[PDB]
């Protein structure tokens, strides 16, 4: 049992850390419960958090070097800027103290590192750097983590149409899927050529990119189902939000009691509160929903005054703010400067054209700290206060399920939801204002559902607008994730009239891919004509249609013909054709393209290449997959599984600048697991190894009412501390497709409990 002075907490608290990991939170007052969340956030977590702290007010250079000053520009050029009074309002009515109480009980914690350094984690001693201290308006005025588009969408459509010209529109159909599948229309006014990409990205990435340490520098699912079709009676909330891979963790569960609160579930170790979990009446959990929040705008810059842009037919001067970077070694901190026009900051200038490029980011105005909305429903005890809730919910644009004790379910989309009246917001168009957002929408204008006749609901980041209803029209977005998630869950949900928490469970750990199972269909109607009939004579290409031949789709870590398959989708099918449907150089700057569209192709050839041409493209991209495979196994003749390839490493920020031995304390190796990025277990990798780089980390299945019954799961553990057991300990759970239980009363606490933390007001 430890005891600690804390300096700002209001009455005396308890923090029971369950066997697990999980903290589970008592305290006193209200804003006290806040305080322990902070204080219990840094003990686990707070090299983590410092660096994202750190990166986010442009602060690395301070103690990484010069190297990080072009980055450190770019973060503050995209810090929220507006007015503070709005900012703290925008997410509930008390935001303020609970802001002010969680920093203060994350400075408590650095100052006990500062009074007992071996509680100082490993990293700072690493890098030779010490924890910084937090101030409220640090948790909401950091945007860019927040997951949001389409700038980068924009640019690439752009540079689409200024390259292949007349097939600009056949290109970006392969690109990009859209839903609905609208025409994009060029905006009047908009010299597609006069986008930059390379220097477009690079500054954007600088502005947004998550901190990075590289070498040369050194040197979601969820678904609700009502009690009528569950074992228990009771409503099932699920929940497997789909994010980037690391250790630690990107989120971190937690339990916080006080008078008037009760919530449970996981959050950004960062941010105070609960986002995705339950509070004993309501529960809730989030799959993005997209509406198009970012829109990049060109400028005619006066060739007197580089500083001063068209607008209006008037010569209007960008605002221009100084910043003083901090860099270790130098002595005097880096003067740099910012421009912003009335749209957003400029990312690019070029003096040469007279042009410059803004960001206009909805995420950068009031109310936009991602989650936070948050605020608002941990208390929420019913629908209409949890509709109310959504009605200020920012960013990023999410869909909510909502259930509870009572036995009600719902959905309910949210998020800052940008008007454009003249443009469909997917290229890039003139600043000078022709195109200007009309507003924001309120959230009402959204659909919604409660209680539907089905008896359930699931969502998976596709567009579920209904095609009949008013929002359909109104430009919400048109970019959205592949549906083959979508479509196999709500298959799965609907087709079990009664289902348990073992179900849901199971269908989170789901791999069957239907890409899989559509490319198979196609395989089958392949043609023993033109040259395609010479390559099914390649014993190579024969070997790899008997692998196809027994194989159902699904994407099993023990599957050699899932190994095949993901080589052949990945990194040779799709290119082929592309390549195959495009000229050269339109086929190049489309790559592997938009993965259902292709399908499409794949499924009805006519308009884009002779059925023969279709069937000869996949069995040469196949027969380089198989070479593949072969090349990857111990021998072409013991071949290699799925899993075998595609390796669960939870690789550390620090990973490449470390030697070997600290590598390996500093990763967590979870071994081979199964899925692609297309199967409901969500298991995205990078093309080059195959290894895991994104997917549910943390995943959530509730009875909601019997909350003792919760399941969930971590990974790779809830500590940030690698000398800490729980650093690695929940990986082999999440390997397994296993869960561990959510305790919330104070009897199955106690019997979980391992650890007792106390904390006394000084
Ligand atoms: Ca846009
Ligand atoms: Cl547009």
């Amino acid at each position: 049992t430890d005891r600690y002075a804390a300096p700002g907490l209001e009455k005396p608290a308890s923090i029971l850390i369950d066997r697990w990991g999980v903290p589970h939170i008592y305290a006193g007052t209200l804003y006290d419960a806040f305080y322990a969340q902070g204080f219990i956030a840094a003990r686990d977590r707070l090299w983590q958090i410092d660096l994202w702290r750190k990166r986010g007010l442009g602060e690395m250079a301070r103690d990484f070097g010069p190297a990080y000053v072009d980055g450190d520009r770019m973060a503050r050029a995209v810090l929220y800027r507006g007015d503070m009074y709005r900012e703290w309002l925008a997410y509930g009515s008390d935001a303020k103290r609970v802001a002010e109480a969680f920093v203060a009980g994350v400075n408590a914690y650095v100052a006990l590192t500062e009074a007992q350094p071996e509680l100082l984690p490993r990293e700072f001693k690493q890098l030779g750097y010490k924890p910084s201290r937090w101030r409220a308006e640090d948790i909401v005025r950091i945007r860019h983590h927040g997951e949001t588009l389409n700038f980068t969408g924009e640019v690439d459509r752009a540079t689409l149409y200024c390259q292949a010209k007349e097939q600009a529109a056949r290109a970006d159909w392969l690109r990009r899927e859209l839903d609905p599948p609208i025409t994009p229309t060029l905006p009047e006014g908009l010299d597609p050529c006069a986008v930059p990409a390379a220097a477009l990205k690079k500054a954007y990435t600088l502005a947004t990119a998550a901190a990075n340490f590289p070498k040369e520098a050194w040197q979601s699912n969820n678904w609700v189902i009502a009690g009528s079709r569950t074992s228990t009676g009771r409503p099932i909330l699920a929940n497997d939000p789909h994010r980037a891979h690391g250790a630690p963790s990107l989120r971190y569960v937690s339990h916080l009691n006080a008078p008037g609160l009760s919530v449970i579930g996981a959050g950004e170790p960062f941010l105070p509160g609960i986002s995705i979990g339950h509070n004993g009446t309501i529960a809730f959990g989030l799959t993005r929903f997209y509406m198009d929040q970012e829109d990049l705008y060109v400028y005619e810059t006066d060739p007197a005054q580089p500083k001063s842009y068209r607008y209006r037919g008037r010569w209007e001067p960008m605002e221009t703010i100084t910043e003083k970077i901090t860099v270790r070694g130098e002595a005097e901190p880096r003067t740099v400067t910012i421009d912003f026009t009335r749209h957003g900051p400029v990312l690019h200038a070029d003096d040469a054209s007279h042009r410059a490029w803004a960001l206009r980011a909805a995420w950068l105005d009031t109310g936009m700290a991602p989650y936070f909305g948050s605020m608002d429903y941990m208390r929420a005890t019913n629908w209409d206060q949890f509709r109310a809730a959504m009605n200020r919910w920012g960013a990023p644009g999410e869909n909510q399920v909502y259930a509870d004790r009572n036995g009600n379910i719902g959905w309910i989309p949210g998020g800052l939801t940008v008007i454009r009246p003249n443009w469909d917001g997917l290229f890039p168009v003139p600043g000078d204002g022709r195109y200007e957002w009309a507003g924001y929408r309120n959230m009402d204008e959204l659909p919604w559902a409660y209680n539907p006749s089905t008896g359930h609901i699931v969502t998976a980041n596709e567009n579920n607008i209904p095609p009949d209803h008013p929002a359909a029209k109104l430009g919400v977005g048109y970019e959205w994730s592949d549906s083959s998630r979508a479509r196999r869950l709500k298959s799965l949900v609907a087709a079990a009239p009664v289902s348990s928490l073992r179900d849901s469970i199971a269908w989170q750990n789901d791999t069957v891919s239907l890409p899989a199972q559509r490319t198979l269909a196609v395989m089958r109607t392949v043609g023993n004509a033109g040259a395609a009939a010479s390559l099914l004579q390649d014993p190579q290409v024969q070997r790899a249609v008997a692998l196809l031949r027994g194989w159902d789709g699904n994407v099993r870590a023990d599957s050699v013909p899932a190994a095949l398959f993901e080589i052949w989708f990945s990194n040779h099918l799709r290119q082929a054709v592309v390549r195959a449907a495009l000229p050269e150089d339109a086929a190049k700057l489309v790559g592997a393209g938009d993965a259902a569209r292709v399908l499409a192709v794949l499924e009805q050839p006519d308009t884009w290449m002779p059925t023969a041409r279709r069937d000869e493209v996949m069995l040469t991209s196949l027969k380089a997959a198989m070479a593949e495979l072969e090349r990857r196994s111990p021998s072409p003749e013991k071949l290699a599984t799925w899993g075998t390839l595609h390796r669960a490493i939870f690789r550390h920020p620090l990973a490449n600048i470390v030697d070997d031995a600290t590598r390996a304390q500093y990763n967590v190796d979870a071994g081979g697991i199964g899925g692609s990025a297309f199967t409901p277990m969500n298991t995205s990798y990078r093309n080059s190894d195959y290894h895991l780089t994104a997917g549910a980390s943390f995943r959530m299945v509730l009875d909601v009412g019997n909350w003792d019954q919760g399941r969930v799961v971590n990974t790779p553990g809830q500590s940030g501390d690698p000398g800490n057991s729980h650093y690695r300990d929940l990986a082999p759970i999440w390997a397994k497709g296993q869960t561990f239980p959510l305790v919330y009363s104070r009897k199955a606490v106690e019997r979980a409990a391992e650890k007792r933390i106390e904390l006394t007001p000084r």
